């Protein structure tokens, strides 16, 4: 089966390596980012690995409105289909219960959990005409547990979740799953900030990070991408409306 | 003790019976609705019952950002002082996964969402100033359940769980608990509504609704202020943090 997956924030991190993750298993690929330069560069990654690879790059950003309609506009054009979707956005800005304000709260809201639920939208139409899809969202632990500095980041991602499900009960019947994929510590450009933003007293503050990870270490992007990949398989046919968590035991409640 | 009660959207239903039971139990009390008639009428009901009590009436709309600045300044100068807060706004329209779009989901989230947690800062700041405080939030069983026909108030209840743990973690040590009250079905206007709402294909739509209940029946809006006002006694107050249900038994899922 040659299905088509679409990645966005592929240029680094977690979404560059499920990209590459589902190359190594012969998707066809759309990627997308921001900055054209790094995802043309992934591009490059994958065929230099891949030679008989279709790579299509649609760069843009995934949080305005109307880029959204035209990235997908434009898969639907060159692509025919749509099999995979992996939404994967970066939350707001971070901020506490003390300095939220309606204006940047709004802005976080519209950035990812409205840029989801739009994306899988469009997804799904195209998903729906040849009744096969698979939806990972990158949605992340805080969720369950909040979140201090991260006030309405947090709230974004339990609305994300209970979203999900939602729309994963609706979506069944048409053999398209929707799941939730919570990184816990994960070693991007995000995390090595995270070890600096934190630095805020005192490289060893992720020896105290760490310590709240039963596995005692920060994960890979690799590791996440094995999780996303599986779930975005044929076999996963039967898997829906979950949240699952590679976060190294992170998640102290069931 | 003169303990001082600030209920919204009390001109009728829960609001009103939160107020009147509050009112039973000697609280001094500022009442706030949309409509100055009707929640006049609720000042009325209260001095008639008891004509020795202290009721401010604060008409406006508390989704509005202003206005609730507008009334909490009032509360300021005119109570001195804070000690209860009954958050209690409807929800936005009812939409579905289908038919959401990011105007009429951004007017929802401002509306109750933002609301709520606005009305939290402002009011513990006053009730930091005596070292007491009991926060409501009138929420709803959406939050772990939702809610296919309440899409984005499913959604936005889920973040206002997880907005209002945060913030209890926050307030734990200045005495102001913070706790969500999430109603089942409760046979307010709004209710009378839904039984219509969804009459939609045929009153016997209501032997319908009561089945999906343990308990049978529909609840009272007693029976849910009477949660309500013991969480916002003196009593209370090593309890936090918590969502608990008035609902015959509704959510199946612990
Ligand atoms: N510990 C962790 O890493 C955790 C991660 N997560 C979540 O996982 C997801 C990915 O995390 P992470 O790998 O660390 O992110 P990174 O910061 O490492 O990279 C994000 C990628 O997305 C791209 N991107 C950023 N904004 C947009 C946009 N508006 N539209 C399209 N692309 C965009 C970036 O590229 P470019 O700038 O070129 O657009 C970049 O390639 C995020 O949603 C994050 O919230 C959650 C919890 C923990
Ligand atoms: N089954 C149920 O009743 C359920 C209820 N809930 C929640 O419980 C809460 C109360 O529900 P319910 O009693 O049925 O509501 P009602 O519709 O019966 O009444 C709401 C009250 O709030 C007032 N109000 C409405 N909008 C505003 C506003 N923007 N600012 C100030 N006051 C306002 C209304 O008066 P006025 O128009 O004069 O302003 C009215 O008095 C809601 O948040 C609802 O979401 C949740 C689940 C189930």
């Amino acid at each position: 089966s040659k299905r088509t997956a679409f990645v966005m924030g592929a240029s680094q991190g977690i979404g560059k390596a499920i990209a590459l993750k589902l190359a190594d298993q012969h998707f066809s690929l759309v990627i997308n980012s921001r900055n054209l330069d790094n995802i043309e560069s992934v591009k490059e990654d994958i065929l230099a690995k891949h030679p008989e690879a279709s790579v299509i790059v649609l760069a843009g950003d995934m949080s305005d409105q109307h880029t959204r309609a035209g990235i997908f506009q434009k898969i639907e054009s060159q692509c025919g289909r749509l099999d995979v979707l992996i939404n994967n956005i970066p939350g707001g800005a971070p901020d506490t219960f003390d300095n939220c304000n309606i204006e940047d709260m709004t802005a976080t809201f519209t950035q990812k959990t409205v840029a989801y639920i739009d994306a899988i939208k469009r997804a799904s139409s195209l998903m729906k005409q040849n009744e096969f899809g698979r939806i990972i969202n990158i949605v992340g632990n805080l969720w369950k547990e909040p979140g201090a500095n991260m006030f309405t980041n947090s709230m974004m991602n339990a609305a994300l979740i209970n979203a999900s499900k939602n729309i994963s009960i609706q979506l069944a019947p048409h053999n398209i799953t929707v799941n939730c994929l919570n990184p816990g510590f994960i070693a991007t450009d995000r995390y090595h900030q995270f070890v600096e933003n934190v630095m805020k007293k005192n490289q060893k503050a992720e020896e105290q990070i760490a310590s709240g990870i039963p596995m005692k270490r920060v994960g890979s992007a690799e590791e996440t991408a094995a999780l996303a990949a599986f779930l975005a398989s044929e076999e996963a046919s039967y898997i829906t409306g979950q949240q699952i968590s590679a976060d190294g035991g992170s998640m102290k409640s069931i």
